[PDB]
């Protein structure tokens, strides 16, 4: 029947699209096997069509060297958009531009082969057998040139990164040649240091074949894969706010584009990749649209596919967010450029990720030292049978009479040629001396005045009832709004209003303040409400965000950009790391629900925030605030980790704190947004403390005092106590002060004083001894702390005070919890008698 | 032409039907009658049309043709496509009498502790009849146990509803009186807890096991570990992957929240081992109560995605949303499920629609950030009193027949909670120490004889017929041959030695990691490929078979992990937790990427025992040393776990020697003690010629924690003439014997801690006696001043030995932010500053 073949040949055409992917040319090894009639010339209604030319029509654009994955997205008008550009006859590249392409591939194997030979089995992670990842790039940056785009930032592992460097951002091939000499300039030998393979680079790139200009970065990177693809994300959307594009801006160009590479068993198995994805089109983190190249060489080291995901694409996590997945056979350049091209115009048209999956091998051994035939000796038996990309496209363009012979060798030896005469005035020159590397912390140092005026308390205290017109504020929101317009003219400044007087007084200064973290906007102690929401309507509004405008009406240049972030520590911290990085004027909070859960960043702390300074020259000003105390609520609502925090302190590279009073965090947060130094901030914040009425700050302590690194209780600097009394010191940090406090008070010991270590790290030496000398009749000294023995303060100032001031601090001993496995405790009630304990041995 | 309309409308159903289910319980955002081909078969409009809508547009959204086996496309094609059987009057009592128990819990415990936390499934109850119709169904299935993984949301309900812990246990924890066996160790909170029982079917007449584990607060941390738990439940009971059968008869059911499942990468990795040789379980049961909220978050700000499910398309599992506020349809998904798994062996996953009737925490207001969405909440009638009122409607049962069930269930928690709140309060005392808890009774022999040596050092070269071995290859099992025989035995072979040796005694032993088939440093080769087929041959299964040809019961499960940590570590941590029986290691490929697990190592592997009573015996083996390789392939921070390090809870060692490693990781698998094992392992010093042992200290000897030079145990070397007594431990022993010998400095001594934890006192105080005239003592390390063993070094041994280490002093790199320099010409120079600083 008629209106049985018509109903037929639908099902085909959503054969084709749905699947035809399945059927694709795509490896360029074709490891896998497994891999009527009389109808073909009627017309079918689709216009109408014959047969032949509609199966035709889809052969090509889905079974050929593109495996197309895009019915699994959601938006229909995206479906169509990728239909009508995959389904019509394709105009063929000019000679000029094929002639570009095989350019590229002549720069990339040979740059690869020149190093084989100069630097033989020395790690070098080559891009050999994946040389169609330079015209993929190259196509990638071209085209956002194309669309008049400002930058493209890149992120990459390993693979084919020296290569990229070198080819792609334009690092001088003689900086790469003096690493592998391993000689050195100071310039070069600064810090510790990182492998070649991770360094960064920037640079102008040019079109070839139109008239514009762009930026292109390379970030710099662990060997934890993966590890930066949130970083390079905070990078960009810190970028993009600076120009006034994309989310916080006046266009919707996203006009710095995220170029994210990837190995293929890194992809599958990295959970980090999954939580970034997760951000793509999140208000607080979305950059328009990330284009991402999975370089698929069908390995990871000795690993085959079949045991490193589940799952018939290593790019198949970009399902998560309804991505379009082209899957493109490596050894077919034009097709890996034309796929380039199509993803940049997805992206720019939909502000959405794309996944390139460049189906490749790797030629030689996971590093140019191992043998892979050991493992993978199939794999190998058909890959040196294999003439490389750049030979195939060259004997392509001579079939077609476009270049000669001669011409295509000429070009190869006048760039090994090239390359030969860098490389001996590279080691030509006189070897710098080789020394131990040399700590950092000189490299940045800090009179900062941080206190306000009476009438910038009072402003901020204001803005808090300066509502919308006829916004209903919620009856439990409303007091806070009262309570804050009251303590910016009357005092007793709580915790909560102190940050927000700190970050409000910087966004009236012209600062941008961005704050995020795990329901950030109201606090998980309902006690910031940085956004309040109209009880009728669900309209929000920023009190905060008034400061940004003058008392004239005009702008300071400040902003307040405040979020609650996605369920996740890892992106979310790897992200605000990125983003200070980006840009080192904008003071940069995560916030954590409590501190207990930060070391799902673990390796963004240890990669990133400790080290990249000291690592790669790169700094961050990022601030992670962690809620923490001793509170009866068990292992994982007790601490931040201060002890693991303190233990990766070296060189000056972070500040590490523990305020225990509004003001004194007020003036913390001033300092490291004012101080122009660029190193990581943690704070360790209090929970019950924000609640507590002792734990309150006046007016004058905002307005003419500064921060405290040591902290003497108020009697003796404001009081009539007497120094002179005191026999015992118990030195100690954060909200455990106000419970020896109250027991000194209730007991009137005189005979004992508590001395508050504020700023942990650095150890402020001089303000600690000179605070000691204060007190001439001292004959015993403790350490208190809530924390167990093995965590806290002590494991590290144990160690280091009786060292660094051993006039002050020998014979030192500690008073705190038993050595924990956890910790805390499970139960209120076990806390409760543990922590009198405490209390009582410091009093006894 | 309306025949291709009929097929693209079929085709539109299936793919986008979803879309218009009415699955949200809140609701927040002419040819009819003509025949149309469709076993191939003909059907009106009308039929085809009911059929679509019932299937995909009523309260189950069914995705399902993103995946690419067209078999199991057709297999839920065929089960969603047609009329449904109704629910017996029975089957619907029961689900009632589900939700009745649900809610009613929760609103007991709101009126007894209503300032205390409880994480309320109100707004959910629909997930007690849901896991329910999963475990029966299981049962039906005649499965063995149901292994349940959970975050807080109702799972104080399910423990007392679904797992049968007693309710009195339950209000014990609310009234904070603990009786010693639940005061035991330092303990979690009531919302982390597990529990154990056995589920007995109400129409049916099977039984099965069902159990509940703990976990952290860490959301979705325990999913891996809920895997690693699972399988080896399987390998033991020899169904699944390694075993007889394929029932893979033990099921994961793993329940998310919305926010996390959506936001956590430890999901993505888990899910990624769902169909792995070496990781699967044939197919998880996912349930995620989405109650559309993360605390104050909305969705819109959690996830990018159309679905808090759309991760799971990665493995292309079948994804069912349902209403929440249906029952019989959340139960009906339930079973299909359940179905799904035993016909493919793959994940499922139900989104269950729902909310959440109080705020966050029953002590949080959630109208401050969400008042529109409890202004609906407000107006709604919970799913319990909806479904009585269906059922009275329909007149199945009476108003006074439901208020008496009612009645009848508040009046039973009544009178437990009344007993429990008249028993005797417990003395309330600061938590202790579980060191005690685990000890070993007597001394523990793990020296074997040359007969296994040499039976392990023929294993390698007993190659099946025509094998041909890599011409690279072929060495190191002649090699190992000459070892086993002869002496000089590398680290590579005693670590094969010593799990060649615990599966001739019949253990089983899983080993897994990065590459570790053949080992990262081209080394282990516990895996050989044949050159021209690709077949492989695995020596140490040979052991497996006595030389009579008997079985020994061991077996040797080797394999190459994905590329994760988190969720690798995860898994070898609950397999171990599954079977206390089996040797378990996980190889890092370098120390330094065992950060990527950080939570595992914090949250289970060094804190279960204390916590949850929880007992694993899993190693890490973390590949160490200053080798001038970079900051990214030097150091698995010795540092961070003995900062963690309390109460016994893990053994922690840097063996020297090869023999002494074996022996490290015999006394490990046969003492009978469920503790973990941190091995710092090495990379240069698997060459190193003098890092060589001799037969007679695998066969004459037993696991030193503390070694002297040869020199003096052995050789001709005076202890008297030592004036300066270098501690260290590591290759870096190494290092400084060789400056001692060229400089012939019998006035210095260097003493080797090969166990970091437990500090070895009492053999190290020994050792040190016999050097009566040291005058300064130096703790020698090649790891910067802020890592290694100095920074609890330092501190603990001038505290716990006196006499011995007052005035220790330290020798090691200065303090540095990353483990090391970039440079290997750097490392070399700082290397050499050791050295000389150490004999200067
Ligand atoms: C397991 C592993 C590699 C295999 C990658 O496979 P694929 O993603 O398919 O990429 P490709 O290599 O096929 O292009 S390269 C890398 C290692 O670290 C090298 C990379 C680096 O250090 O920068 P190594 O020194 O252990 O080999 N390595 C160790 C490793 C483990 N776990 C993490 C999180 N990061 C890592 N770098
Ligand atoms: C952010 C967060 C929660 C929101 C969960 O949302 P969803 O996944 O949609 O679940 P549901 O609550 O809607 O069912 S509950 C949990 C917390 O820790 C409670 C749970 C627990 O501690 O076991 P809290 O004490 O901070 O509230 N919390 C803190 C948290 C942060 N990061 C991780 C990895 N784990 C966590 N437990
Ligand atoms: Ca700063
Ligand atoms: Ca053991
Ligand atoms: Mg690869
Ligand atoms: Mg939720």
């Amino acid at each position: 029947s008629i209106e049985d073949k018509n109903a037929r040949v639908i099902e085909l055409i959503a054969a084709y699209r749905n699947r035809g992917h399945l059927m694709a040319d795509i490896d360029p090894l074709r490891l896998d096997n497994t891999r009527t009639l009389w109808d073909l010339d009627r017309e079918f209604k689709v216009q109408r069509k014959k047969l032949r030319d509609i199966l035709s029509v889809l052969r090509d654009a889905y079974c050929r060297h593109v495996g197309v994955e895009y019915t699994h997205i959601l938006e229909p008008e995206q479906q169509r958009w990728i239909q009508e550009r995959v389904e019509t006859k394709h105009d063929k590249p000019t000679v000029a531009e094929q002639k570009y392409i095989l350019s590229k591939l002549n720069a990339a194997e040979a740059f690869e082969t020149f190093l084989q030979t100069k630097y033989v089995g020395q790690k070098r992670f080559s891009l050999e057998g994946a040389e169609t990842v330079i015209p993929m790039m190259d196509a990638v940056i071209d085209q956002c040139a194309e669309h008049g785009l400002d930058e493209v930032v890149i992120a990459m592992p390993h693979r084919g990164r020296l290569n990229v460097l070198a080819n792609i951002v334009g690092k001088p091939y003689s900086q790469i040649f003096s690493e592998f000499e391993g000689n050195l300039n100071p310039s070069q030998a600064h810090g510790s240091g990182d492998v070649k393979y991770h360094l960064g680079a920037t640079g102008t790139y040019i079109q070839m074949f139109g008239d514009n200009d762009i930026e292109v970065s390379l970030t710099a990177n662990p060997s934890h894969l993966e590890a930066v693809d949130p970083v390079l994300e905070g990078l960009v959307r810190a970028k993009q706010d600076l120009l006034d594009t994309g989310e916080e801006g006046s266009d919707n160009r996203f006009s710095v584009v995220p170029l994210m590479l990837h190995g293929d068993a890194a992809f599958a198995g990295q959970g980090v990749v999954a939580e970034t994805l997760n951000l793509a089109l999140l208000r607080g983190y979305r950059t328009g649209g990330t284009i991402h190249i999975v370089v698929n060489n069908q390995i990871g080291f000795t690993t085959a596919p079949t045991d490193s995901r589940s799952s018939e694409y290593c790019t198949d996590v970009a399902k998560m967010i309804g991505a379009p997945i082209f899957h493109v056979n490596g050894d077919d350049p034009e097709a890996c450029a034309w796929v380039a091209r199509l993803a940049v115009d997805f992206r720019q048209a939909f502000k959405k990720d794309v996944v390139i999956d460049m189906l490749c091998y790797r030629r030689r051994g996971h590093n140019e030292g191992d043998d892979p035939s050991m493992t993978q000796p199939y794999m190998y038996d058909v890959i040196d049978t294999k003439r490389g990309s750049r030979k195939a496209y060259t004997e392509a363009l001579i079939g077609r009479g476009d270049i000669s012979m001669k011409e295509a060798e000429d070009a190869l030896r006048d760039y090994q040629g090239q390359l030969e005469r860098v490389f001996n005035e590279v080691r030509e020159l006189e070897k710098h001396e080789i020394e131990p590397s040399e700590s950092v912390e000189a490299d940045q140092q800090i009179k900062l005045a941080t206190a306000v005026d009476k009438a910038m308390l009072q402003r901020i205290g204001d803005a808090h009832l300066a509502l919308p017109e006829g916004f209903t504020v919620h009856p439990r929101v409303r007091p806070v709004l009262e309570k804050r317009r009251e303590m910016a003219y009357e005092g007793r400044i709580d915790w909560a209003f102190a940050e927000l007087l700190a970050l409000g007084s910087l966004i009236a200064e012209g600062k941008l303040v961005r704050l995020s973290g795990q329901d950030t906007q109201r606090g998980t102690f309902t006690q910031r409400h940085a956004v309040i929401v109209d009880r009728k309507t669900g309209e929000e509004f920023t009190p905060l965000q008034l400061l940004a405008t003058n008392p004239d009406g005009t702008p300071t240049g400040g902003k307040f950009l405040v979020y609650n972030s996605a369920l996740s520590e890892f992106a979310a911290v790897g992200f605000e790391y990125g983003y200070s990085v980006g840009n080192p004027d904008a003071m940069v909070l995560w916030e954590a629900q409590f501190g207990d859960f930060v070391n799902g960043a673990q390796s963004i702390i240890d990669e990133f925030i400790s080290s990249g300074e000291a690592k790669w020259g790169q700094l961050s000003d990022v601030v992670l605030l962690l809620p923490h105390g001793h509170e009866g609520q068990g292992p994982d609502h007790t601490s931040g980790r201060i002890e693991r925090f303190l233990q990766l302190w070296a060189e000056g590279s972070m500040t590490i704190a523990m305020p225990s009073t509004p003001a004194n965090y007020f003036h913390l947060l001033r300092r490291h947004g004012k101080d122009g130094i660029q190193r990581p901030l943690i704070v360790f914040t209090p929970k019950s403390m924000l609640r507590n009425k002792a734990a309150v700050s006046d007016i004058r302590d905002f307005t003419e005092s500064k921060f405290r690194s040591v902290l003497e209780e108020p009697m003796y600097t404001d009081g009539e106590g007497d120094r002179n009394k005191v026999t015992r010191l118990l030195l100690t940090s954060g909200k455990i002060y106000y419970e020896l406090a109250a027991r000194k008070a209730k007991e009137n010991r005189e005979d004992v004083a508590i001395v508050r270590i504020e700023q942990l790290a650095p150890l402020p030496r001089r303000r600690l001894a000179e605070t000691l000398d204060r007190y001439p009749n001292v004959k015993e000294k403790f350490w208190v702390q809530e924390e167990p023995a093995n965590q806290g303060a002590w494991p590290s100032f144990g160690l280091t005070l009786p060292e660094i001031l051993p006039d002050h601090f020998t014979g030192l001993k500690r008073i705190s919890r038993r050595a924990m496995s956890a910790p805390s405790s499970g139960s209120s009630k076990v806390h409760a008698v543990e922590q009198q304990e405490i209390l009582d041995t410091a009093f006894g």
